[PDB]
């Protein structure tokens, strides 16, 4: 009858419809594939700031914009390690969930967030000039 202690809630999703929803209007922020985002579909999105607001310009390049370049695994984790790094750097804040379980399809609820600060960050006018290179060149 009471049943759960899993993670993924309603909540962390309402945050992201919103937070991706206005940035960005496509693809829809849906609840499913808000927890089953594929290492495509946020893909999709996080090019589309760079191209609706430009946040982390600077970040990518020809070739990583193009996900079809993108084949292998330890590709699309170094890939969103790229944008995990500078978000933190711009928002301020500590994230865990890791690229290479969304990349997959695994802690869901955390990827929510991922891209809750993200949208902020854009949505406070906050630019990104130097953490895109910091994490570029890898500085600590």
């Amino acid at each position: 009858g009471s049943s759960g202690s899993s993670g993924m809630n309603a909540a962390v999703v309402r945050r992201t419809q919103e937070a991706l929803g206005k940035v960005i209007r496509r693809p829809p922020l849906t609840e499913k594939l808000l927890s089953k985002p594929p290492f495509r579909y946020l893909h999709d999105i996080i090019t589309e700031v760079i191209r609706m607001t430009g946040f982390m310009k600077g970040l990518y390049t020809d070739a990583e914009m193009k996900s079809d370049n993108v084949k292998d695994k330890d590709a699309k984790i170094s890939f969103l390690q790229k944008a995990i790094d500078v978000v933190v750097m711009v928002s301020g804040e500590p994230l865990l969930a890791k690229p290479a379980r969304i990349v997959a399809g695994h802690e869901p609820e955390r990827t929510n967030e991922l891209l809750q600060i993200i949208g902020k960050c854009c949505l406070n006018k906050l630019s990104s000039d130097d953490a895109v290179r910091r994490v570029l060149a890898g500085e600590k």
